């Protein structure tokens, strides 16, 4: 039960963790580094 | 029979480039060149 849950939890965060990643690899950070 | 697995190689040599090639026409290293 609660290994079931902390389980999910943990891939949850993973699942967080992907969304982010996609979102920022726009690439287009480089440009404010120019900047 | 060695003739033509060498000119077989030399034909792979040359898709190997192709694929490179292809690879790298992103055309982005301008921006790197900029930094």
């Amino acid at each position: 039960d609660n290994e079931t849950l902390a389980w999910e939890g943990v891939m949850k965060e993973n699942y967080l963790v992907k969304i982010n990643t996609k979102a920022n690899d726009n690439s287009e950070e480089m440009r404010h580094r120019f900047r």
